[PDB]
């Protein structure tokens, strides 16, 4: 079957089925070519003791490992025009990254499957004849029109929606969970991870998918099956494609609206997971709650991907207000707005099976302790000379971590104090073994002092007032607490 002269006629039959047999021809190591190992940086942690305003944090750096393993790819660009259904892409670091290096040589028709609800089958079938980002949203758009009258406005077509949610605790470990090329939407997020590190914040990001519709590719019989006769392995070779270097299609696109969502706080009570969560599915567990105090110190910065001209709106709508209207923001497709990409999986082209990128790395994971200020107010409203007797511990963490307490005690501690007096004494977060000791002289000879309060490791409430009040023989004491 070979030509006279021993070579191989561009544009004939011969040239695609030489292309056909160099992919087979390929053998690589799909799990290899697909994964990242980050940053493996696992070490060992101190405990901090630090001192915000109103509160005293201890901070406990334990070590975590994220890592994942999935064949969705999600798009960070509002219009790549490399990223339509029935592209090749090369399998690079460039692949594994979301910034994929497109093979564009001459293309052989494809032919797609869209999965709309209410498409007689029979028309839900595309034959592109030369297929492009151009071509391919072409022919999906012309056909969306279509079925937008026949349909789409007739009826309510809710959009596939899908959550996802992590604590932001590195830019890395987000990347691993979100995509490699997030730092994008992760820098727009204004995400600061300086306070997640001091234990002065509480970061969760959530990811919002709302798929309106899927448009795919059937196996591909024949690895050359994508190629005009034009195309040669010379070709390919010129292009750096090779089995170290082999190729993959995209399978299938799905299209719609995406939202990036970014809860900031500064309340450290451990318990903001449901404080978040019930937010988001609107439900409001009405003030003056715990939950409805939190959120009163949340923030809200958002990126908006899809369903709208082609563009990013990052808003920073400002509280946990407006995020019903994000979340509702095109939930049902119309077909007047057909979104933009919003995630992407690829098939090898030797043998279609689908490829999955191994993705991991070691994060530095914050927990967070919170002892709150406190004030200890004394009033003394009494007919006789009184003595306190006020001590506690302040508690530090020394280079090395450990847990060092430098003892404390109250100025005017042992002297005569005598109506009317007051103070109010800056009871720090990190104060322990609290105690007060407060004795009264009697004028009796038998009795000279007579203690009328005493307490040890003094509970640190926001507000504790102790007054002490009436005669030598017949003091009354009040231990009144605040929060």
């Amino acid at each position: 079957h070979h030509h006279s002269s021993g070579l191989v006629p561009r544009g004939s039959h011969m040239a695609n089925k030489a292309v056909n047999d160099f992919i087979l021809a390929m053998n690589y190591d799909k799990k290899k070519l697909l994964t990242h190992q980050g940053e493996s940086i696992e070490n060992r942690f101190i405990k901090e003791g630090n001192q915000l305003p109103d509160e005293f944090v201890v901070i406990e750096r334990k070590k975590r490992s994220l890592s994942t393993n999935t064949s969705d790819i999600s798009v960070t660009a509002t219009n790549d025009s490399r990223l339509y259904p029935g592209a090749l892409l090369v399998v690079d670091e460039t692949l594994l990254e979301n910034n994929p290096t497109l093979l564009a040589v001459d293309r052989a028709p494809m032919t797609y499957s869209i999965d709309l609800p209410g498409l007689a089958s029979s028309d839900s079938f595309l034959q592109v004849e030369d297929p492009s980002n151009s071509s391919v949203r072409g022919a999906v758009n012309d056909l969306l029109a279509k079925w937008h009258q026949d349909y789409g406005q007739v009826n309510n077509v809710p959009a596939r929606m899908q959550y996802e949610k992590i604590t932001a605790h590195s830019m890395e470990q987000l990347k691993v969970k979100f995509g490699s090329d997030f730092e994008k939407t992760g820098n727009s997020l204004d995400i600061d991870f300086n306070s997640v590190h001091s234990g002065e914040k509480q970061i969760q990001i959530v990811n919002f998918k709302q798929i309106y519709y899927t448009v795919s590719v059937d196996a591909v019989k024949n690895p050359g099956d994508v190629f005009q006769d034009t195309v040669t392995v010379e070709d390919l070779k010129q292009r750096g494609i090779s089995a170290e270097r082999p190729l993959v299609y995209i399978s299938s696109v799905a299209y719609g609206r995406q939202v990036y969502l970014k809860l900031e706080t500064t309340s450290k009570s451990d318990e903001v997971e449901a404080a978040f969560e019930a937010l988001i599915k609107g439900v409001k567990v009405a003030p003056q709650t715990e939950w409805k105090q939190i959120l009163d110190n949340t923030e809200v910065k958002a990126v908006i991907l899809g369903g709208d001209p082609s563009s990013g709106a990052r808003v920073v709508t400002g509280k946990v207000d407006m995020v019903e209207d994000l979340i509702q923001e095109g939930s049902r497709f119309t077909a007047d707005h057909p979104g933009l990409p919003i995630s992407y999986t690829t098939s090898f082209l030797r043998d279609n099976v689908v490829a999955t990128f191994q993705n991991s790395t070691d994060y530095v994971e914050t927990k967070v302790t919170a002892y709150r200020n406190g004030d200890l107010l004394l009033d003394h409203s009494g007919a006789y000379v009184a003595q306190y007797y006020i001590t506690w511990n302040e508690l530090s963490y020394d280079h090395q971590g450990k847990e060092v307490l430098t003892p404390k005690a109250w100025d005017r501690n042992g002297q005569d104090l005598t109506a009317h007096f007051t103070t109010s004494i800056p009871l720090k977060g990190n104060v322990r073994n609290l105690s007060v000791k407060i004795r009264e002289c009697t004028g009796l000879a038998w009795e000279w002092w007579r203690t009328v309060y005493e307490k040890t490791d003094l509970p640190l409430v926001r507000k504790r007032t102790i007054s002490i009040w009436g005669t030598t023989l017949y003091p009354q004491v009040e231990d009144k607490v605040e929060n």
